[PDB]
């Protein structure tokens, strides 16, 4: 029923399949996206493949189509699965290489575009803890390229699932907050908006998206770094991503953020992007 | 020709595939090991297992069989494929599970046994190494001492030497102090004695535990601490430690001439002695 | 019922209070410390009141009384109250002061010493933890070698262990090695050896000595060296150590179980020979 | 004489006391303002207050009235004493609980309110300052910007500045960044320019804001950004931001003259620009 | 033939010597500067100048005379040797004094004016832009050795130097001790990522003269410009990158360990401050004859 | 009339310069050792040259003469100037290149030898403050290297001098004690003795000759990371040097070490030390 692009065929969800031999699988050499589709148009469609081809580019990963054809590909496999609103996953290999770790020896990067449809927690918000692992250095493995390489996410999750948290944050190597698990994080204080810089984090579409509107909106906005009492003593806290869109943390390490419930600023947030996502977009159909 | 194993299955190296929806794949939220078979024998079998499950355990990763069980699945794995002299590669997956991040959406971890068949122009003469910009992934981050599929920060050190002329990338950690190199434990060898980092900010080698048992023995005055750019470059012999490498000797740091440039007395003789070792030991594959 | 030393004069503990000027109260300014009295005696006595001097001197202040003065005082306390099996806590302020940070300003550091009676459930079960977001205060800020009034880092962490479901909180330092809990030191096992964090970043624990006095004379294989995130997930076995606690298996980090989920046989072997030296060692109370 | 307010009651002074067995003053576990009362007025009195409330949610202390109650006992506890012109100290504590760390087992939290009265030379001089050998508490440890009874770390800092001839103290961070004095905000001038660290390393001190009004009201370029010890000992101008210091200038750091030695053009621009703000602003205490 | 100014005397090049018991040999304890003379005008003197004084400060060395006197001697050595496009090298030591590290047995610092002559044979020389490395050694700490302070101690950027000759680049790039970019181990960097220009802040580096007049450029023509942190990740990934300095003017990075950055050229953005840079230098300076 | 080998000249002290295009004065491109003369014997006088050559193959620098050609030049020297107690300085430099720093413009290293006579506060101890300069990074300028890049060094010695210590103490990069401006430091706490490792700091010739003693005499002894906290609560501090020999350090940041007195184990290193200079050394002549 659901078909994912391989390599310039459709595939079958339960055939996609990749050789345990590619570098992608071994050493997760491979970079990804996570874009969405809302009401038959693709949310910021352009950014998302650039973005990809930056990851590329920082693991020295040459994609081999233009990004034009990457463009189609992603359309097209949206098309065959006649898709209106969906979670679209592109991924790029390294390739099939030998056992050991040489990029060079790796031959035929491979193309992967997954789409599954899209159809509580935000009325409520979310409880957050803050974990242990700090974010991988963004002079390690920096956070800022969306690799197949997502084991300290992983980590903090696995921390916030045993500390009854539903979402992680992390600090960086020199004591920053960083982000979520899978998300970014922005702080209200005041009626003013603070988030981390991007270094040591990932430069979120949807957090571009999220202070556009906010600057539009004239709410003042700083981008600085912020610690463990920014996010405590906050009037409000939320994430930002692509599955999640704008989502309210409303405890942190078991304090109320406020009221403990999503705040105003929060909230309406949440209403400018889903206006966004609305009227925003590259058509899939015509 | 050579076969795989595959969740219960031997499967022809040209169709072992895993699902694009395994978040081994999607996340590389798996472990790994490298382990040797040399003249029928498997060098340091249950060392191995039994890091693989550490691995596992911290990634919180339940491997589905037990050890014994997962050592008989390797013997037969190179039973079918006849082979004596072989490179292993067992790998275990979280498996398939959504596509958000979360194992616990994840049932049934796939178990995968790679055996390649592994039949010296570089050792006569030594490696060449480059340290890189890149820290190794911190202990507090993603610890190196998990042997996972997150390889991506091994690879990057490798691109770095790639790029830069040396045939091995030497990392130090987040704190400054020599970590190893991409893929292998380093020592330095200085005024007839053998130091080594600590582990903690590097990975437990299976040859690195071998190699100090061999300097034990020898009686070589050795010490695990802290080492830094400054002990690389003013030592008299370096080597780097690996399953793939065995013992690799590094006559030239960045630039610089390690000694007299050619691979040291006590590399030699460790080497010499490693081999023996290799030679007489090991879980036999066939008798 | 009990009376508490406050300066010179035994006060019952309904009216032991201290000025909201002394700048132990104002600014966390003053050490303490933890001692346990077992069957009349008191354990450890004279290295507690060793390291209750260390600590004055680390934070310039002196302590108006001698040594042994302090310790017939101790006695006196646990005299007076009747107790032969009781918890400790020596303090001594700054004193009182003007309302700036100053020092120099306070003239007179008082001396308390608190004795209750001592009269487990997690002990047979063990103990859950958790590793914090806070790091714990740097040997170079605010050095937790010293046991002083300041605890609010040991108090975050334990906030943030009870909200995130663990009996104990675990802390990492500025450096990313494992630190302590919020009030113990830690072990951990692995393959029959023991390691423990040096004492630079956590507080050279009584209790932690007297343990590795009995690992060494058991001849268990005994390192103290820097320890990971992974050392703890991968642990045969964990316990942490203080004069409250004396030993507590820690059987659960993380959501990980250490080993079988159970205390293991090397810590309840240290908890009996610790059971043993705290019957049989101490400072008489009563003649 | 003087009147200090403690739980519902007026005491006097040399009564004013807490209990021994409050966490407040066995860990420091508390916090605390510092505010200023100028001729009848309360000087940003919400602004204190809406930071005391942020201290107590940081360490999750609920403190057990609300914040116009709290402005009502300051104003009660000045008009009490018939204070004019004073210093006021708002303390909340954890209250009384177990001799453990746990804050659960705490249950009244006390509350506060100290009013001393307010009566230059080191003014028209300036103060030379040193900066220390201790870093300040992290951001990722025991967060500077709460004003908790934690403050050995600034004593510490006091005591080094102290024993080596500065009036004052100046502090880097855990990352090398320079943070603050002991006990205010500091601020360099450069050609004209004025910068500041960013608060994260140090307090959101409420003179720290209102100078940076003052700042931008008179349109010197300013900027929020981190600083180096090669910033101070290269500025034109330094001073020092803080309740109880108002505006200090900064004339020697490390034995270097900063700019000509004396207070500056624009340093005393902004003392006299204070000096006003304090006159004309406030909560009244009585009309 | 060349003249060095030293302590009140000129003294040619050959016969330029210091004692080896100064300070400034013995523990690199002095500063300097480096300044460029073009077309008969001095670059930015009053600027280098100031940044002298500051380094001097910062190591607490008082230099013996004005900001006007050491601007007269620049001026003075350039015209005792005639020369209009000259590299100029102002050095301040700490003295002769004993053989320990304590600078008080110091007196008289020396005043040193090195000048040379300077200038492109060839316009276009930065035509293919240079290639560099990312080196392991960190940048000298802002609390242990400060870089803002141009100082006599170069050896960490010597040492990236080293490492970058053996590693094929032109130039070598530093990461700061929290893991920040910092800068070359001669010159600031520039990276250019979608119309838009960033830098790191100072702290961590130099406060280059070069840095100041392209950021003065970048403002005038309204290209978005922001002081931040940059990372590896920013270097690899950016359209263009580009160095400054006085000796380098600004030279465009084209390959960062083994990536090609952008089309692998020189960037627009980076060839038109190229252009709007030597215009500045044609028309700005103090005179050396006028 | 002292002479200074110079190149394969001796020349008087007065005359003794260098090109000021010598990389060794320019950026302070050079290595350099400290070692003492004896009663006619030159203590240690290999261990310093190895070191030397040590320094040297740290910055690429190859010194243009062998090991046993250093060694006699040094003597030399010492003749030539009729000295028994003295203290020589060697010193190795990059050589004249052009103004930039690239070594590999630098053809001809200089070799400098100086020896200079040797000839009440250590009754009484010294006085020492932690100073807030950290030491040069392991991974930035290791202090291994004995080079000519001193102002680390001297950025302490000039906060000592403005806050009232004789000496300066460093912690380094990671909060851990590492050494004095100009030597190697030692606590000793009950009885026993403890000492940084030495990637943070030098590795002294006088401290292994040190620690050669301290395990002669079976004092307890540990190579182990030290903290402000054992320093002020240490029973007696010293420092190690070839020029300070062994220095009590009696008072660290306003703090009394234990009686505030040069302590027993420190005083009787001394006199080992003392013992070990007097009857050990390469004789000068004959
Ligand atoms: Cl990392
Ligand atoms: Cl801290
Ligand atoms: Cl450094």
């Amino acid at each position: 029923m659901l078909y994912v692009y391989m390599d310039g065929e459709f595939v079958p969800e339960n055939e996609a399949k990749v050789s345990i031999f590619d570098h992608g699988f071994l050493y997760g050499d491979g970079v990804f996206e996570g874009i969405r589709a809302y009401n038959g148009r693709v949310f910021r469609l352009k950014e998302h493949i650039d973005r990809l081809y930056d990851s590329a580019k920082a693991i020295d990963l040459e994609i081999p189509i233009t990004k034009e054809e990457f463009m189609e590909i992603i359309l097209e496999t949206l098309r065959k699965n006649n898709l209106r609103d969906a979670y679209i996953r592109p991924i790029v290999t390294r390739g099939i290489g030998d056992l050991g770790l040489d990029p060079r020896k790796c031959q035929n990067p491979s193309i992967i575009v997954i789409t599954k449809p899209w159809g509580d927690l935000y009325e409520k918000g979310l409880t957050a803890i803050t974990v242990a692992v700090r974010r991988n250095s963004f002079d390690a493995l920096p956070p800022n390229i969306k690799s197949l390489n997502y084991l300290n996410n992983i980590l903090a999750k696995i921390e916030a699932n045993a500390k009854g948290g539903d979402e992680a944050i992390f600090l960086d190597r020199n004591g920053y907050v960083s982000e979520g698990s899978g998300d970014n994080i922005f702080v209200v204080k005041n009626g003013a908006i603070t988030t981390p810089p991007t270094i040591n984090n990932l430069r979120g579409i949807t957090r571009e998206a999220v202070i556009e509107i906010i600057n539009r909106l004239g709410i003042p906005f700083k981008e600085t770094n912020i610690g463990l009492y920014d996010l405590y003593t906050a009037d409000e806290v939320f994430v930002t991503g692509t599955a999640a869109e704008i989502a309210p943390i409303v405890v942190i390490d078991g304090r109320k953020i406020g009221d403990g419930k999503p705040g105003e600023i929060t909230r309406k947030l949440m209403e400018e992007f889903s206006k966004l996502t609305e009227s925003e977009g590259v058509p899939i159909y015509e």
